[PDB]
């Protein structure tokens, strides 16, 4: 019984057929369906051996189509006829045709409106985007239907900005340039998204709240909820998103300005005039939305499964990911959920015969992530207090491949040793790298932009179930999966992301007919959880925190010296943070000597207490501004696209346009104030690796 | 070795010495004595066998008169000539007639100003006291000068209450009714205030900020500071405290309404008239302050002393009490300080011996307390993330005597059965009951209002340094000390509190002569300490938690109950509140059983783990509402005196007053807002007792 056991145990086949198992039906978030399949999980895993396995189930805030009176948008004629519609579903793949409870496309939490208006259209919706537009091209977004395709940034950022410039309601649409790999056929003959094909998903901003009525609180059965003018990260304007055979109709009669350049032209025969409104011949003519979605308080279900430490149950190493999907879900979430689901099974197969990890390992089966993360959320603040003192990591388990071509890892520097050594421990599944370790094949594809003979590592940023426990409760989290070349691709994702194509069919003809990357992923997933929960010594390495601390000062200095006068005027000294890191640095060497050179038990879970306190460590209990839910001071969801990690983020935001702001003084004290914050936190948490007394 | 070895060696001809070694010059925080001060007792505390012994400075917003422009008020004529003037100082007591740097009277942080205007008398500026004048007797305070006897509340709370009705200054005076006991001879002769005796005092509304300027973190020697516009918790309106031969002087020609009944009449040969203004013949003359103080960032000390644990060093038991005093500190705070220098000196006789407690001990002399609380505050600040992980419980240690009747313990319902054991085994210094224990004569002298044979035990409320550790950080705190008898002493505090005449000689003829009252508060905190830092199972029972919960949550229901229709209205139900503390109290009698029932160190540890982490679980990270760092949802400062604890202060304040609000179903909607919370936050800590998993 060691991690090689736990390791052959895991099989393709299974994870093949879980995932055939769970992608037959849509498990939409708060729906019958998927209440069942809460059940199922449920009882395999009591089967599988856990020691107890339970429903924690929570009334939040969802959003649904009226299926009575269904979302579509209109060109309007001058005496208000409709003289095209958008489509009111996608059409349906090969032998599902007569599924029922599809939901059609819409956009989750769009308030009710017919809006009726002129185009302008904004590229990406970014900030970028709508600075280039207004500062740049003159253009007055306000009182326009925006419409923008989707890539680069989360699509509530989109959203956002769309309301900041004054639109009064957003289309977004999918562009064949972001959505079409060149050569491959749209499905179901290939892996491309086809013209009728439209990308769901939530446009909330809800910055880490979790239920939009109850933020800081679990939805329970006696919450006090707020109200809907209350609620949190709702956006204002209606939104809808739609394919790029309508985005086409949409687009080809725009007149106005020429798009400013080429990175504003998508791959669609029409000339990417940004507007306002329609060519000479067409003028009067104008875009009308219908959207008739309502808001519902529904319940929803985590599945939390329990295996108890024999020597340390009171440490807690959780594996997490969500089992709510917009319709079948074959990618997203339940090539993940599958692979949970053959984790649990190896780990109760070893239990069976009388093993038990050293720590705790719960596992989770998360509800409602699609509409904001709103089941691992409110769990966590249900279970915030045991979560704070106990918990040791959280390893994610959304979709465990996007691609074919090489492993992705995003975590935390506590786990990048871990991560290493593992993946040298690994057989490579690729071809060409036969008996070779994934180590190799990944560092060879994917080498670290940093370093030699290294492989890249991320940060983790946003977008998914271990938001709450990372930037909420500072809890060091991983997450890994297979991936695309993203050298050689240029598309945003893979493109049937969120749509009824997204089918067990996909993924068993194109992505991965023999299993082996999800094999590979479970793998690594499974490791970490396994070394995390069973190795003596806490296998995190708090010098590698040390190295990139150095790195992002280094990059936020260099931010704030495109302002050399300012720098001079104000006084701004980053002095403070290089020193914090400079001890940081000093103070994890010395910690590392002392672990590697102590039978006393005390002692161990003494230096143990202080590897699992030290994420802990960079949690601010004040929160970054006007954003309470993000409390971790070294990394947060880009305030630009919620799915991108941004280091010191309180500095990246105080210097962000720096230069545009009407008080400077004011504008560089809060870059002053954010760096004392920095250099604070990360004294503070260097001095939690010191001699305790 | 063991705890009696360790209260054998305490002295009380020891702490008689160290009182008058510290009393003997003023030491002021921010001056240079009270640093000499600091030097002193750190050297001693190394000499005493302490393992560290180290200064922690910040640089603090303090206050101070201005030397060459001294405060004072007047009564001016109609030609502006100043008729009567307050005094510059208190007439200094015998043999001190010739020290030099006593500051006069004055009341830290007023802003400057010479306000000049009509007076209105508003007894102690109480919430009720403003209330009975604006509602009943239609006064209206707006652009008056108030003046108002010191006593029954925080005087803090008093100069809020005083602005808020639209006050231009505050008088604040000692009435002998409230600082002159019947039948008791004036400093020298006796412990009673002179009439020209005066009491300082900051007069801040900090919420447990600590330092007006960088409130969340230490202020240190790269902190950004708020500008004085932004700064925490000062007041608008001038303000200074004056003796009751001045008060009377001011008093004795005012008119307009009479005091509405006896309850507001002092014990002056004066009408108590209300005002505005003076009587007929004075009618032209108004009252005139001059202040001048100002407010300036000073360095501050800390003594932090660290005694290391032999088996536990990663856990803290903290013994903590100021150094600064407003002039010599007789009693306030050198009678506490005195006793915690015994203390260390105790605890490192047996350590020589080679002995040293399981957990570690650190012992602290805070700086600033009188400012505001500044020095543990910004420690704290500093240290907050050891503190939060590894802190166990925090004993204050301020003024050891305030009478000569019996004891007095505040402290969490974690501490009380601690509390009940120790004083069975401590003698009682009470004349009449030679040979017994203190718990019979504490019994005896003030019983429990709640429990046959047992001594009443308070809730922790604030002013003193507990503060940040208990209702910000939620480490269990308690204090003790000796007091008057409050059945048949109706005066408040002791009458010479924060005056010139608190000096050693005040202590040693009229306290406690032969130093007994201070050897058994020495021995109930070091006992405390000692049984805290030694006992292999933490001396806490959360059963005790589980029997206040459901007296307070009756407590807060009865409040509601006063507003039957309402409640029935916008269906008001506690049944969540009452749910939750049942759950508490079967959890805690479960929790119970298995602490009495378990060789196995993990499972100890484990347990003393969820012992120290269930004060910690009552901390809500968000704090009540715009008081972010009162965090505790059982406890907080009550909001209309700093000094009293209030019980479920969420709901208790959503409640108050809450027939006056204009919008009712706003109101009831945050009262069932906060029963929530608390309920939740009950339940939360409830289920830190739970088995782990
Ligand atoms: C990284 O770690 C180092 C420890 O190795 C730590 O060094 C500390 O730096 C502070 C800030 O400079 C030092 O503060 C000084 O303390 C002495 C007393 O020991 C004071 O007399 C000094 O104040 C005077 O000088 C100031 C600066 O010119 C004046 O502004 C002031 O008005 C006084 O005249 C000063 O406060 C401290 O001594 C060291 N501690 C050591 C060396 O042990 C450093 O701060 C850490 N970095 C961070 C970001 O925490
Ligand atoms: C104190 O401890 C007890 C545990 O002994 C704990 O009891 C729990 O109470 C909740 C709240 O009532 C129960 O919630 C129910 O759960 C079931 C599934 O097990 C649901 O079907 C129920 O929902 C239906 O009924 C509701 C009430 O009428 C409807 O509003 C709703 O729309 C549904 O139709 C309901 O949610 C829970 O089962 C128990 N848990 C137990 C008994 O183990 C109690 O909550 C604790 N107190 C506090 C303040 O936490
Ligand atoms: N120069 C260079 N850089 C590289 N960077 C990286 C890599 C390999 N690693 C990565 C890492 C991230 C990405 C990427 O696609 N990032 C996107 C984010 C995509 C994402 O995280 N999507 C989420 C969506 C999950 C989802 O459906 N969530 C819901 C709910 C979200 C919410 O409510 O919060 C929703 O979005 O609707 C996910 O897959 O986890 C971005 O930052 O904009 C790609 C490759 N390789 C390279 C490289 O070879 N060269
Ligand atoms: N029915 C009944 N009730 C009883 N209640 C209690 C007791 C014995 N216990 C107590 C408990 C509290 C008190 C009391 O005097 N309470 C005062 C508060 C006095 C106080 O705590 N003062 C502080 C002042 C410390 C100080 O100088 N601090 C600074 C800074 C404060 C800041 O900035 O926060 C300042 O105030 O200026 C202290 O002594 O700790 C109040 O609640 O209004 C008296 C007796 N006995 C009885 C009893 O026999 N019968
Ligand atoms: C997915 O697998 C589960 C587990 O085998 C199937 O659920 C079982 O179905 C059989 C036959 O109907 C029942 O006797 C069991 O009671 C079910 N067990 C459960 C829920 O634990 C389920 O049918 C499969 N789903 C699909 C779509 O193939
Ligand atoms: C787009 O959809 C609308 C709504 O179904 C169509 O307009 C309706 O047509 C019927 C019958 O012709 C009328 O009686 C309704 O009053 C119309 N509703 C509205 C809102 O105009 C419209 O024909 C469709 N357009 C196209 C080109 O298919
Ligand atoms: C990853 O593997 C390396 C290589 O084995 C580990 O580093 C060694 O650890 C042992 C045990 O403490 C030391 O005696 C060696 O000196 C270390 N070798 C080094 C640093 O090259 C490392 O600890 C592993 N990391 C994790 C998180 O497990
Ligand atoms: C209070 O006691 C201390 C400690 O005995 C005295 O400080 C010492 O004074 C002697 C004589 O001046 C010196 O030799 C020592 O260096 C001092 N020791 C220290 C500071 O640790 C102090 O004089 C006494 N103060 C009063 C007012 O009596
Ligand atoms: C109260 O104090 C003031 C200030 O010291 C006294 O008034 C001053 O008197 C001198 C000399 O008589 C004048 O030249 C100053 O101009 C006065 N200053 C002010 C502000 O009026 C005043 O006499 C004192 N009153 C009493 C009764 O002692
Ligand atoms: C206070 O003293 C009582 C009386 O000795 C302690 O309660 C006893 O503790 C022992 C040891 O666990 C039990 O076997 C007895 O049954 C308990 N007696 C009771 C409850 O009457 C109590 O634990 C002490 N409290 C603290 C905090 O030390
Ligand atoms: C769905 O739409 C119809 C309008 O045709 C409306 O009457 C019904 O109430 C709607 N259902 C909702 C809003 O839940
Ligand atoms: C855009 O246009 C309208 C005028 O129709 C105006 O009210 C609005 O303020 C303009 N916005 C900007 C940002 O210039
Ligand atoms: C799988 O790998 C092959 C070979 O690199 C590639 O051509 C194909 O596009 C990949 N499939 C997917 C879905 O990425
Ligand atoms: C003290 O008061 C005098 C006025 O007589 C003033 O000139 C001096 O600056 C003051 N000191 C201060 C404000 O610190
Ligand atoms: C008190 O009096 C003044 C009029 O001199 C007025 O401005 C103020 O609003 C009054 N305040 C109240 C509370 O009635
Ligand atoms: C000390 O005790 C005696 C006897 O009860 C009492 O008369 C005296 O007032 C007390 N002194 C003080 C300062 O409380
Ligand atoms: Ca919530
Ligand atoms: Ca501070
Ligand atoms: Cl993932
Ligand atoms: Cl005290
Ligand atoms: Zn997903
Ligand atoms: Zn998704
Ligand atoms: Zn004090
Ligand atoms: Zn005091």
């Amino acid at each position: 019984h060691n991690m090689k056991a736990f390791l052959d145990e895991l099989k393709a086949e299974n994870i093949k057929k879980f995932l055939y198992n769970f992608t037959q039906i849509p498990h939409l978030a708060g729906t019958e369906q998927n209440f069942q399949l809460a059940k199922q999980i449920q009882s395999q895993w009591k089967e599988f051996g856990l020691d107890s396995v339970e429903l924690a189930h929570y009334d939040v805030l969802l959003s649904y189509p009226n299926k009575t009176h269904p979302n579509y948008i209109s060109i309007i004629n001058e005496d208000g006829n409709e003289i095209f519609n958008t489509s009111l579903f996608e059409p349906p793949p090969p032998g599902y045709e007569n599924v029922s409870d599809i939901v059609p496309p819409f956009s989750a939490f769009s308030p009710q409106g017919m809006p009726e208006g002129d185009l302008v259209y904004v590229n990406y919706a970014r900030t970028e985007d709508f600075f280039k537009l207004e500062r740049d091209m003159k253009i007055n977004c306000s009182g326009k239907i925006v419409i923008a395709r989707y890539g680069k940034v989360f699509r509530g950022n989109k959203v956002k900005n769309a309301q900041l410039a004054g639109a009064k309601g957003v289309i977004l649409y999918s562009d064949p340039a972001d959505y079409f790999a060149p050569g491959v056929k749209s499905y179901p003959d290939g892996w491309n998204l086809p013209g009728g094909g439209v990308q769901r998903g939530n446009i909330l901003n809800l910055n880490g709240a979790g239920d939009p009525l109850t933020p800081g609180y679990p939805a329970n059965e006696y919450a006090y909820r707020r109200g809907i003018a209350e609620a949190v990260g709702l956006p204002s304007i209606p939104v809808h998103p739609i394919g790029y055979y309508d985005a086409q109709k949409l687009l080809e009669k725009m007149g106005g300005s020429a798009p400013p350049d080429s990175s504003w032209r998508g791959s669609l025969k029409v000339p990417y005039n940004v507007g306002p409104g329609f060519t000479g011949n067409f003028s009067t003519q104008k875009v009308k939305m219908h959207i008739h979605s309502t808001n519902e308080v529904t319940r929803i279900y985590n599945v939390i499964g329990t295996l108890r430490g024999a020597v340390e149950p009171d440490r807690y190493v959780i594996l997490g990911g969500h089992r709510d999907s917009w319709v079948f879900g074959g990618i997203d979430p339940q090539s993940g959920a599958a692979v949970v689901h053959e984790i649990v099974r190896s780990f109760g197969t070893l239990k069976k015969e009388g093993w038990r990890p050293r720590r705790t390992i719960l596992f989770a089966s998360w509800d409602a992530a699609e509409f904001g993360l709103l089941g691992s959320t409110e769990w966590a603040e249900e279970n915030s207090r045991l979560l704070q003192e106990r918990g040791v990591a959280y390893i994610n388990a959304d979709s465990s491949i996007e691609g074919n071509y090489t492993l992705r890892v995003d975590c935390t520097p506590l786990m990048y040793s871990l991560v290493h050594n593992l993946t040298k421990e690994l057989k490579s599944p690729d071809e060409g790298f036969e008996g070779k370790s994934l180590y190799e094949s990944w560092t060879k594809k994917s080498p670290s932009p940093e370093f030699s003979g290294m492989p890249r590592i991320s940060k983790l940023g946003s977008g998914n179930d271990f938001e709450v426990f990372f930037q909420r409760l500072g809890i060091a989290s991983g997450r890994a999966r297979y991936t695309k070349n993203w050298e050689t691709n240029k598309f945003s994702g893979y493109p049937l992301y969120h749509s009824v194509y997204e089918t067990y069919e996909l993924v068993e003809k194109f992505y991965d007919p023999m299993f082996k990357y999800h094999l590979t992923v479970a793998q690594v997933r499974g490791g970490m959880v396994f070394e995390l929960a069973n190795s003596i010594v806490l296998p995190f390495d708090c010098r590698d925190y040390a190295v990139v601390l150095r790195k992002y000062a280094d990059k936020i200095y260099s931010i704030s010296m495109k302002h050399p006068q300012e720098m001079k005027t104000y006084s701004v000294s980053f002095d403070s943070l290089f020193s914090a890191v400079k001890n940081f640095t000093e103070i994890a060497s010395k910690f590392s000597e002392r672990l590697q050179d102590f039978s006393n038990p005390i002692v161990l879970r003494m230096m143990n207490d202080q590897l699992m306190f030290l994420e802990r460590a960079f949690i601010d209990p004040l929160g970054l501004p006007d954003r309470p839910f993000y409390r971790h001071v070294i990394y947060a969801p880009s305030s630009h696209n919620k799915y991108a990690g941004e280091s010191f983020p309180g500095i990246y935001d105080a210097l962000f346009d720096i230069e545009s702001k009407v008080d400077p003084s004011k504008a560089w004290g809060e870059v002053k104030r954010q760096i004392y914050v920095a250099a604070f936190t990360v004294q503070a948490a260097a001095e939690t690796l010191s001699e305790v007394a």
